[PDB]
């Protein structure tokens, strides 16, 4: 099993999203819902909040247990390994975007890092805030990069779609979009 940075992402993206257009760039939505999906599936986080922001980046939050905030070697925050190596999710999605943000909030407090133009790091992984010793999730938002894909435009019809599905089959977990480009908004829920 062979490690590679971001680089390689970028210089074959199809390998890894399938392609640049609508549905490569919708990719990039499913690996990051996938990931809060996968936590709610596990037990941790009743609703995932996804947000298309005005300026064209989207927001996923959930409320699960939280990304590692701990470090990994050499004083590199684990979330940046996470983030910046690949092991062929996450870090396909940062290396497609122009930038990232990823907030992590457990144990009372809120941790941010920040990564620009391809993945790479502009910030380490730093405490920006407090919270409640309760309160635990992971927020990550993205700028998909204009200089891979044919179109950055976010299809709200075809994420609802999606959000709705995971909702069926998550059950008992809300799920909901906002596009602040339109104000539109919709929330799924499936009892059992
Ligand atoms: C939106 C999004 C994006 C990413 C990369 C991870 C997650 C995420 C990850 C997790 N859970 C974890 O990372 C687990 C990993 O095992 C220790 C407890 O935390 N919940 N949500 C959510």
């Amino acid at each position: 099993q062979v490690l590679e940075g971001l680089d390689a992402v970028r210089k074959r993206p199809g390998m890894y999203i399938g392609s640049t257009d609508g549905a490569g760039l919708h990719h990039l939505v499913w690996e990051i819902v996938d990931n809060a999906v996968d936590e709610a599936l596990s037990g941790f986080g009743d609703r995932i909040d996804v947000t298309i922001n005005k300026d064209g980046s989207l927001t996923v939050q959930d409320h699960g247990r939280g990304m590692p905030t701990g470090m990994h070697a050499m004083g590199i925050p684990t979330v940046e390994v996470i983030f910046t190596i690949l092991h062929a999710g996450s870090s396909v999605v940062n290396a497609l975007s122009s930038w990232l943000e990823v907030e992590i909030t457990r144990d009372g407090a809120v941790y941010k890092q920040r990564f620009e133009n391809g993945g790479k790091p502009v910030t380490t992984l730093k405490k920006i805030g407090t919270a409640l010793k309760s309160k635990t999730g992971t927020k990550v938002t993205f700028m998909p990069d204009a200089t891979i894909f044919s179109t950055t435009d976010f299809k709200y019809n075809t994420i609802s779609e999606r959000l709705n599905e995971s909702a069926f089959l998550l059950k008992n977990v809300t799920l909901s979009l906002t596009d602040k480009r339109t104000d539109e908004a919709i929330e799924f829920h499936y009892e059992n």
